[PDB]
DNA sequence: GCTGATGCGTG
DNA sequence: GTCGGAC
DNA sequence: GTCCGACCACGCATCAGC
């Protein structure tokens, strides 16, 4: 019966084309028959909708499974702030799979785990799903056969194209197509045709029945706005799914309302080409420029009662991380301030010194610090954007609002609390100013931001209204060495590559960073065909990766191609230019993307080792 | 008790 | 984080 | 333009195997 569940139909009736009884649970291969359809297809509209239907009938039939089904979907396990992590990876998963042959007959992997997985009772989506919370949840000595245990237990109630969905979960890619924001348009869509709460027979099946091809788009496209302007409220399943079903979605932004203690989803950015592009995406709106520091993002929440709490860009409770801003929390605010979201940046900061340290001595701090005098690396935050204030939100005013409301509340206490250098000017002499001293104070770039127009702080209407120019937008010639097998949307060609210099003194090619961007399919199919009878069986002497993985696919030495990568990082594991700054750690590129092939090149005509040292001295750092 | 492997988050 | 693909 | 999933380096935290 559930076999034949088809929620990709023609006027799907969400309780006879249903595939469990009402009342009942949702079983897991409806779920699974629901993600077969949308891998099937690749337009999102027929994606949402083949969802939408499943969501429909769990509306409408099972209520209570509707949050399971949502995570399942999200391939989740609650929300970010919580912090369960599976813990479980390829090689986990190999061996349960094997526990229903051998290890290294499982280890065929196609680029997809699901299809090597392919009496007891059925598999359940609420069960599946707490499952998955009992896996994150083991901890400790022998956990990990104790997931094994768990994991080997689902591959054996699965049915048809169950077990190529559960390893593809907790191998941590769906690779559906569909992410949360076709699931929050799935989940708007359902919710708004299927009413919820009614009493069965559902007195409604679809809403949208007596509508024009006009009302019901126009009328679907407002109510997903309501869900997912309050979604980046409240990014909370557990705080939206149960009162949703309780009061509906044109209710919900009464209910969840943007408070403090609860995370909310920051502003992105774009990158912008130039100064020629921020000022003609920017016409004739007045635009600030501020220095784009080199940290992590910290969201400070000020509850009212004073207990401190401090959330990451996705929402990860960081407050252990961070004791020494829970101290320094009353310093940085005015009298008048009770309540506060404070959007900051938080950099390696030298007391001693008073600069500002790079990006990886902030990655050098410990996650759960409980002692506060034992954290060496210090950190100073960069306040730039109020989202709250003293019981009041700030998400529907303009920048120049939320700033001067910053300026004028909070206390900038240089060392530990300094606002963010700002320049408001249209002048394209100030802005390369502005632009060469950011670089010139230990800056990555460039944010450029409006102060009125469409200078509010909803993520909805458009998650990528500020503008990031950074230095890089505005290169390096290496050999390869080898090529890596491709997973998932690169499965059956080449995945990524790995890039070598040249080191002169050594005579030796000496492997700097892995490349796995910057190419189309045309130039990858063309990277394929050039470097296809370069392949060999073993590493040819003068070659030398040190640490790095060993590619699949050992290549002749002959292809010289440009990089442009952002910073040049001192690597743990790369072994080029090792010696010439750091004693025992080589240098490696930050955020490499592939540019050109150089046909005019040889491995000899390439950047030398000591050119890469030249290059990261002169670095600002 | 330690270490290598690795999961997973940060960009 | 950067990037291209499909829509 | 949006949304999504390819891919990059590197650091802490965890744990099986020893």
């Amino acid at each position: 019966d559930p076999s034949g569940y088809n929620p990709a139909k023609n006027n799907y009736h969400p309780v006879e084309d249903a595939c469990w009884k009402p009342g009942q649970k949702v079983p897991y291969l409806a779920v699974a028959r629901t993600f077969e359809k949308i891998e099937e297809v690749s337009a999102r509209l027929r994606m949402v909708e083949t969802l939408s239907n499943l969501l429909r009938s769990v509306v409408a039939l099972s209520p209570p499974d509707l949050l399971p089904v949502l995570y399942l979907s999200l391939n989740h396990l609650g929300p970010p702030q919580q912090g369960l992590e599976l813990g479980v990876g390829d090689g986990v998963l190999l061996k349960a799979v094997a526990q229903a042959r051998q290890l290294e007959s499982v280890r065929a992997e196609a680029g997809d785990v699901g299809l090597v997985a392919e009496p007891p009772p059925p598999l359940t989506a609420s069960g599946v799903f707490s499952k998955f919370r009992d896996i994150a949840r083991l901890t400790g000595s022998a956990s990990t056969a104790k997931k094994i245990d768990i994991i080997k237990g689902l591959f054996v109630a699965c049915r048809h194209s169950e077990a190529r969905f559960i390893a593809r979960s907790l191998s941590g890619r769906l690779r559906l197509g569909l992410a949360e924001q076709s699931v929050l348009a799935a989940l708007s869509q359902a919710v708004s045709l299927t009413p919820p709460g009614q009493e069965f027979p559902p007195a409604m099946v679809d809403a949208g029945k007596g509508k024009t091809a006009e009302a019901r788009k126009t009328w679907l496209e407002e109510q997903g706005m309501i869900l997912k302007q309050t979604f980046c409220e409240v990014p909370d399943l557990d705080r939206i799914i149960p009162v949703l079903l309780e009061h509906g979605l044109e209710r919900l932004p009464e209910h969840c309302k943007l408070s403090p203690g609860i995370p909310l989803k920051p502003m992105l950015a774009h990158p912008t080409r130039g100064i020629s592009e921020v000022l003609k995406r920017f016409e004739e709106a007045a635009f600030t420029c501020e220095y784009k520091y080199d940290g992590q993002r910290a969201q400070i929440h000020a509850l009212e009662g004073g207990e401190v709490k401090i959330f990451s860009r996705n929402q990860e409770d960081n407050t252990g991380k961070y004791p020494d801003i829970i101290s320094r929390i009353p310093k940085i605010k005015l009298p008048s301030v009770t309540s506060f979201i404070l959007d900051t940046e938080a950099v390696a900061w030298d007391r001693e010194k008073k600069q500002i340290q790079p990006f990886q001595v902030l990655t050098t701090r410990k996650r759960k610090e409980v002692d506060a005098s034992e954290i060496q690396v210090q950190v100073c935050l960069y306040a730039f954007d109020l989202i709250y204030l003293n019981g009041e939100s700030l998400v529907r005013e303009p920048l120049s609002r939320r700033r001067q409301l910053l300026r004028e509340n909070f206390v900038e206490t240089e060392g530990e609390f300094v606002f963010a250098t700002s320049l408001d000017t249209k002048d394209i002499e100030q802005i390369a100013e502005f632009l060469e001293q950011s670089v010139k104070d230990s800056c990555e770039g460039l944010m450029v931001k409006t102060l009125d127009v469409d200078a509010t702080y909803e993520i909805a209407k458009r998650s990528h209204n500020w503008l990031k120019l950074k230095k890089d937008y505005l290169t390096l010639d290496l050999v390869v060495i080898g090529a890596y097998l491709g997973r998932g949307k690169r499965a059956g060609r080449y995945g990524g590559f790995l890039l070598a210099s040249y080191d002169e003194d050594s005579e030796e090619l000496q492997a700097i960073c892995k490349l796995g961007t910057g190419f189309s399919d045309e130039e990858l199919e063309e990277h394929h065909q050039s470097l296809k009878a370069l392949v060999l069986p073993s590493p040819r002497p003068y070659v030398r990766i040190d640490g790095a993985v060993i590619p699949d696919h050992w290549l002749d030495p002959s292809a010289v191609w440009e990089v442009k990568c952002a910073d040049l990082s001192l690597s743990p594991i790369y072994p080029a230019a090792r010696g010439l700054v750091d004693s025992d750690k080589g240098i490696s590129l930050r955020f490499p993307r592939f540019i050109r092939v150089r046909e005019d090149k040889q491995p000899e005509q390439a950047t030398t080792s000591a050119q890469v040292a030249c290059l990261y001295r002169k670095q600002s750092q």
